[PDB]
């Protein structure tokens, strides 16, 4: 039989483990000449593994790199101008690699150019509560200062929006050993830690879903009409430069005025963590000193499109799509991820040339620039909208399959929660001391729900990753799922730095593939059942659950003010009652669809593919009008985590520090009616037609 | 047989004149008592007509109504400020209704109140190119000024937008019988024309397309959060008030000032039509003053929804809709084709009852509120907006049924011509001297087009009715269809007068009501063969053609200014190219329709329904986000005329006077970038799938 057991069993580790070594001996930066030859082998191969068509479909978007011949750094400098300290020109290059040329050096890519000078402040991880405590509560004032932070905790663009905000003249990140090395475990080459000369590389945009800066709303293309740079969707305004501990110890040891406002402000170095702004007595006329010269450059991309038709229903879309873009090497981000999409395509090709074709089309994707903003898969995305629109089942990312070597991580709509479960039980754990035992027992023995016993957790999909354009732009039903650490004791030591390698992945974490594999089965598992099940396997009723959970919670922040509720008379009732009717229709479109021709068939899969897509309110939200999904956005504070009802809850924060309340507690009653509206409109999709 | 053929036979003339004597009898004004009786009455009678349900859709709408106790009017006040000429606080009713209480008084609903008082200043139909003239030719500036304008030309909305970018401190308008007399015919009730007392209603506002003021992109539902006034959609700033011809000859005989700029400025009164401002030497001491006092409420409305089930796809809907809604008695406009639309139903009811059912559902609504601003239609379709997203084949329009005895009007979507040519081939005209011939053969021989001998006119789709949200919104097929006057020889005289009645109706327009049953036929055919056909019957290769009929007049526009088109290097290449594969792409669609099974069926039946849908940018058009189809928007100018590529003819338009050209010729190449793509990225809907 062409089953799914075929599918899953013709997946091998050995071919996952010299997929990633393939894909991982040179850098692959966005918009380079290696990427493009990588895209074309990538191509070729798919072709040869046998599916019906692979296009490369390119765009020119804006990317970033720095000057090659007037490097970026930052100093500190005297009252003379002699620059006593530089922060490094590059990472120390691993063992073996010394001799390897275009390591992209450490930058944030889309920071302006600029030398700005001045006194530091250090505002521990950047985040709206940490400039909150040093602006109303510390006295601290940001506005000309140059502020230092540490990565960790949120998204980097937003650190620097909020440095913006508070007005600093420019920013730098570092990485503390508090949040990138890990108790006991030694620096690479010897182990997966981070070390002191270490940098993370990463963009530092705040496009909010647009895609290119230069091209918001339509791809991209050979005639596009381009903003000016001054109109451009998402870039910084001061100058930003990532660096390592090392070089961070020497900028942090000489802060002087305040001193942290208690302990979650201090990370391990051997420092005071002093916020300042300035350098104590001695050292008061010093100042840092930052030189930026990179450029922002519009540049070609290549996405690789694989296209499997459907044999029954080819005008149904279910996508298997992941990035290909390294910052260097991409050891772990992206390469273990596309070694699995490429596995798994292998798979389906084998199946193929035996004469199975899945029931419906699938699409497979190796995205570029994703590390530059999302901007292949959300181009290609831009462009063909309508198609996905219309057709999209479902979309399965593919970024890094591994962050740890733990447990399962998914992250997903309500809508795949049952195929998971189910998945998952099929599957085998490969966890030590669960052997013979499925990976739905491991996963959920190591990962509990908070809500129900002998369930595992499944988080809510954030952002950060080439879902977005298809989930909170499109709404189309996403997934995501990768082998994970231990979060009771920020992400991998290694992430964005020169030393995430293939040695780091085959040395530490997944010698034997094993967790690779685990992983290509589960992505691949739900793209098989996806694509191939004869009733779409979504199940709305756990959306009818988690809807609710999620209006307790947006409920009970409103509730934190009660004299204002009563003086505004803001109600949740309307909320409720939507999601008390979503539960009652969802639970009479089940037993329908267990009840019930492929017209009526057809009829019922078509409710199911639209109820996503449902939830798209085409005048998006706040400012935000490509975050256009009213249950699920980014949060406005960090685009990595979800937020729930992003309408409503970005009403309420921080509304009692709002000057005019009625005008606030009026907006808090209209997202209100914005999500009842909403909830209520997606249910009735599942009613009876006529 | 139950085919097309015993649905039209069992239509009949006489039940079409019963329904429009029982609609006509007393005034059916939106948010009143009446009103509401009579879709009471629509509801119980589709129910005993055989619809499988039908229902009542209410939302509470922002209405404006005169004060019962404080009359509108306007005056000619002296310099002590004694009122020496009042305008009429009612029209003199006619014949045998001089005792019907509750026919709302002329007003111009929406209009703020105030007592402005001033000079006048005549500005001919108030259109756009009527104030260039004024203020750029004549030198005269409305600033201030109360502005009088005849009716005609263009939607009165737009005349008052127009005024109040002029700064006019309030508006006067008046029916000229240069426009709403026709030589040789009498007043009514003697005829059919306009009698001096008589006033054309209607409101002034400019909603482009948001529906309710208070609450754009939402239902007006129960817990809906309503703008405030201040924040509302569309609301004129100045007050606003229509009067007659013998009224206005009264204001207009004294004025002075510059004679008119030439004879389009005169109409047909015995007056010099002089511009002003003001009035001549003796009487210039004299000013004009209005009087206002309407107010705007918040008022319940009800849409009637019969549904009839589709027997295979139930899931996809024809749409036949009309409004209900009148400013008085409605003779015309809308009961004439309420009528229609009432004996149409009438006649699927009595083969459904015989065991017949169509293919897909048929959807039948009698709309509230259009007159306030297709206010019933537009908050229904937010509510359903994702149901009619995905399922909406096409909306039939059936406002009147008659504004003429001359021939056959049809205005639609492209896709439908091929459906409109062929049904009409098979209808019988009921024209005097072609008895036994088709009403194609009738009416491309009084109306032919202007591009091909041989066949008839068919006009682009405008707005100013129900099918607005439809069409431009939500990018769903859209026909309308009445028979009209010739247009060798503004609409008819007595539209939105008290005059327009029954009796209006069967003694001038349609004695026989074969007009009448000639519409029905033709919605009703098309309602059919839309509901019924296996294949859609939409022929895709004819958006081709215009397509480049449209692009070759943009084209054209632009080209008079070659010089500015070199040095901003302005191509259309991208417009035509995309043009040219959509007529390719088009043609091996239509291939394969042809050569091509239900679900190989229904994927093509999807392509074809989609296709209009693919016209729409969910970024809307430039400040107007209800518009959202690339193709067609409402002139800017008139709201009743159509425009193609309006985003690129507004980029265009009076493009010599900005004063940044490198700023506005850059819009124009962003718009034709839109364009491009968005032809383009439709094309691709209609290619191989997968
Ligand atoms: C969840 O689904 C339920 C259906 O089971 C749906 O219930 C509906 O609620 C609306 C909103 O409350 C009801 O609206 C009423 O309709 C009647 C006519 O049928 C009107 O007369 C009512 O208006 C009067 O009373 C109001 C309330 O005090 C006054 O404000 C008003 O001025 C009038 O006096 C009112 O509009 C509706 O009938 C039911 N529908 C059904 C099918 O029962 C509920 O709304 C759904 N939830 C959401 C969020 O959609
Ligand atoms: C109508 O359909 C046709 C398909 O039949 C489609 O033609 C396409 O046109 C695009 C845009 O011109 C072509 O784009 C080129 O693609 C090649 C790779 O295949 C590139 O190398 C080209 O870029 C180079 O040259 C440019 C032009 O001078 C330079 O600006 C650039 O810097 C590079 O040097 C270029 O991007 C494309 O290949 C064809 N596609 C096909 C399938 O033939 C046309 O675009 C459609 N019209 C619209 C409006 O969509
Ligand atoms: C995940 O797997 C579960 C457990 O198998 C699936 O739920 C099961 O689905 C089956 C098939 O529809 C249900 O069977 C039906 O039983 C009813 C009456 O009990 C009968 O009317 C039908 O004809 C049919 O035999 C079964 O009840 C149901 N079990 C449970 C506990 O819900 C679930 O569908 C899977 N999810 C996905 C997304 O595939
Ligand atoms: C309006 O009526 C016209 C004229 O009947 C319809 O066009 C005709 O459609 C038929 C049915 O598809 C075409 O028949 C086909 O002929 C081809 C080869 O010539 C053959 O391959 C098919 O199997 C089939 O027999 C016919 O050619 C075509 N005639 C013309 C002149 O186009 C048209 O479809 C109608 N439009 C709508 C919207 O219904
Ligand atoms: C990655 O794998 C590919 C394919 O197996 C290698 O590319 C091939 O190289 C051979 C030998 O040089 C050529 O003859 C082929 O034309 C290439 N094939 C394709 C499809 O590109 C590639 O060298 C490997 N890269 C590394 C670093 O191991
Ligand atoms: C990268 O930085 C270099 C080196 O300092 C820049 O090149 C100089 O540009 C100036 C002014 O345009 C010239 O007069 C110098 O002769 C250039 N120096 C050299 C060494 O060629 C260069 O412009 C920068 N590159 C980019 C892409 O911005
Ligand atoms: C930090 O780097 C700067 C720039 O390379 C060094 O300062 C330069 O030193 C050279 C040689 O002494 C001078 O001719 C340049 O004029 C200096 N440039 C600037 C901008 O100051 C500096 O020595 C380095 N500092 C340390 C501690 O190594
Ligand atoms: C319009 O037609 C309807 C229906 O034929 C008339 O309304 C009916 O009136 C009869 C007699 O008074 C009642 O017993 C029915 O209950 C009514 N039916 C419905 C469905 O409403 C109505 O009177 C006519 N109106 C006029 C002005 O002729
Ligand atoms: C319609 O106009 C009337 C009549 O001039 C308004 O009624 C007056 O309102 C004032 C102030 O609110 C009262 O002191 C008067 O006693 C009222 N006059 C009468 C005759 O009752 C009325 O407010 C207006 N109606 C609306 C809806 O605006
Ligand atoms: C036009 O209408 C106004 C208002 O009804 C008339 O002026 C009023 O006349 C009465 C009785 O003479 C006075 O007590 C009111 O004070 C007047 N009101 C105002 C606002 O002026 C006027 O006579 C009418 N003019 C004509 C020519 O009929
Ligand atoms: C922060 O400092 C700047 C300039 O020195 C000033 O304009 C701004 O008001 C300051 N805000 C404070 C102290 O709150
Ligand atoms: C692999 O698992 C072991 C066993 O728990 C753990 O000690 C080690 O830290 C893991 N490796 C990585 C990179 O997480
Ligand atoms: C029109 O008149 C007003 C005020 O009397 C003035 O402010 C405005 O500039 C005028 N414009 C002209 C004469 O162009
Ligand atoms: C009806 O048609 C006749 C014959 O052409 C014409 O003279 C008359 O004006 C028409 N009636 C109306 C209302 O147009
Ligand atoms: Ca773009
Ligand atoms: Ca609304
Ligand atoms: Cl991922
Ligand atoms: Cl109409
Ligand atoms: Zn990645
Ligand atoms: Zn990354
Ligand atoms: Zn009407
Ligand atoms: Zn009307």
């Amino acid at each position: 039989k062409h089953n799914m057991k075929a599918f899953l069993d013709e997946l091998k580790a050995e071919n996952i483990k010299k997929f990633l070594y393939n894909f991982t001996q040179i850098p692959h930066l966005a918009g380079t000449e290696q990427n493009f030859q990588l895209a074309k082998q990538i191509q070729s191969q798919w072709k040869e593994f046998g599916l019906d068509s692979v296009e490369l479909a390119h765009y020119d978007v804006l990317l970033s790199y720095p000057n090659k011949t007037h490097p970026n750094y930052i100093s500190i400098i005297n009252e003379d101008g002699n620059e006593i300290f530089n922060t490094s020109l590059f990472e120390p290059p691993p063992p073996g690699y010394e001799n390897v040329s275009d390591i992209v050096p450490p930058f944030s890519a889309f920071s302006p150019q600029g030398m700005p000078e001045g006194d530091l402040v250090y505002v521990n991880y950047a985040r709206t509560e940490d400039f909150f405590k040093l602006e109303r509560d510390m006295k601290i004032n940001c506005s000309g200062k140059i502020v230092i932070a540490r990565y960790g905790k949120v998204f980097r663009g937003n650190k620097v929006k909020n440095a913006q905000l508070a007005g600093a003249k420019g920013v730098i990140l570092y990485s503390d050993p508090a949040d990138y090395f890990a108790p006991g475990v030694k620096s690479y080459p010897d182990g997966w830690n981070l070390p002191g000369g270490g940098v993370q590389r990463g963009n530092i945009l705040n496009l909010n879903g647009a895609g290119d800066p230069l091209t918001p709303g339509y791809p991209a293309n050979e005639y596009a009409y381009r903003r000016g740079i001054a109109e451009a969707v998402g870039l910084p305004s001061i100058p930003v430069h990532p660096i390592g501990y090392y070089d961070a110890q020497k900028l942090l040891e000489k802060m002087g005025g305040s001193a942290p406002p208690d302990s979650s402000w201090r990370g391990s170095l051997k420092v005071p963590y002093n916020v300042g702004p300035g350098f104590t007595g001695n050292f008061s006329t010093q100042k840092v000193k930052m030189h930026i010269h990179s450029t922002n450059e519009v540049t070609r991309i290549y996405n690789v499109i694989g296209t499997l038709r459907g044999a029954v229903e080819p005008d149904r879309y279910v996508i298997l799509g992941g990035h290909r873009d390294s910052w260097v090497f991409g050891g772990i981000d992206p390469q273990s991820g596309a070694a699995v999409v490429h596995e798994i395509v292998r798979s389906f090709g084998t199946l193929k040339k035996e004469g199975w074709r899945p029931r419906r089309t699938i699409l497979f994707a190796s995205w570029d620039a994703e590390e530059f903003g999302l901007l292949g898969s959300t181009e290609w995305a831009e462009e063909n909208s309508r198609l996905l629109q219309e057709r999209g089942v479902a979309y399965i990312n593919a970024d890094s399959s591994i962050e740890g070597n733990y447990t399962l991580r998914v992250d997903c709509t309500p809508l795949m929660y049952s195929l998971v479960h189910n998945l998952t039980k099929e599957l085998k754990s490969p966890d030590e001391g669960f052997e013979g035992k499925s990976l739905y027992e491991s996963w959920t023995k190591k990962s509990p729900s908070p809500e129900f016993s002998g369930m595992p957790r499944i988080s809510k999909l954030g952002s950060g990753n080439d879902f977005e354009v298809f989930f909170q732009r499109l709404g189309i039903a996403s997934g995501r799922a990768r082998y994970t650490k231990n979060w009771e004791t920020s992400g991998y030591p290694l992430y964005h730095s020169v030393y995430e390698t293939y040695e780091l992945v085959e040395k530490f974490y997944d010698p034997m593939f094993k967790y690779h594999l685990t992983v290509a089965q589960v992505r691949g598992g739900m793209v098989f059942e996806l694509a191939n099940s004869i009733v779409l396997p979504f199940d709305c009723r756990d959306y009818a659950v988690v809807l609710r959970k999620y209006a307790d919670k947006i409920y009970s922040i409103s509730m934190k003010h009660p004299q204002e509720m009563k003086t505004y008379s803001v109600s949740f009732d309307s909320l409720f009652s939507a999601v008390k009717n979503f539960t009652e229709i969802a639970s009479k479109f089940s037993e329908r669809l267990q009840d019930f021709n492929p017209i009526v068939l057809r009829m019922m899969n078509d409710q199911l593919m639209f109820l996503e897509r449902a939830f798209i309110d085409p005048l998006g939200l706040p400012d935000r009008p490509f975050y256009r999904h009213v249950i699920y956005a980014p949060s406005s504070h960090n685009k990595y985590a979800g937020e729930s009802f992003p309408g409503i809850y970005d009403a309420l924060f921080d509304i009692e520090s709002k000057v005019d309340p009625s005008k606030a507690w009026g907006e808090v009653k209209r997202q209100i009616y914005v999500a009842a509206f909403t909830v209520q409109a997606a249910a009735e999709t599942l009613s009876e037609v006529a």
